[PDB]
DNA sequence: GCTTGTGTGGGCAGCG
DNA sequence: CGCTGCCCACACAAGC
């Protein structure tokens, strides 16, 4: 969303000094979105794919429609959402 | 090239 | 009080 990714727990709110963009899930790519689910092991589920992520956590190859037709690499999900755990 | 579709971009209510 | 769940309009790319 815009507070926050569905990551765990990216606070990464819209700010222009930080280069990154704001995208929603790939609500199209349903298989490849229900991966996202998988990187998204957060207890406390985020939002579900209505509301948006970031770019920082996906291959800036797969970032979306610059991927390879008009989304996301369909072999491609978020995966540097986070190591493992924040303190 | 212009219009349409999908991506882009952001919000409100109930309980620790 | 903030977070999770779901929706609309505009610009860019494709079709006519």
């Amino acid at each position: 969303m815009v507070q926050s990714c569905s990551a765990y727990g990216c606070k990464n709110r819209y700010d222009k000094d930080k280069p990154v963009s704001f995208h929603k899930f790939p609500l199209t790519r349903p298989s490849l979105c229900k991966e996202w689910e998988a990187a998204v092991r957060r207890k406390n589920f985020k939002p579900t794919k209505y509301s948006s992520i970031c770019s920082e956590h996906f291959t800036p190859d797969s970032f979306k429609r610059e991927s390879n037709n008009k989304l996301l690499k369909e072999n491609a999900v978020p995966t540097i959402f986070l190591e493992l755990v924040p303190r």
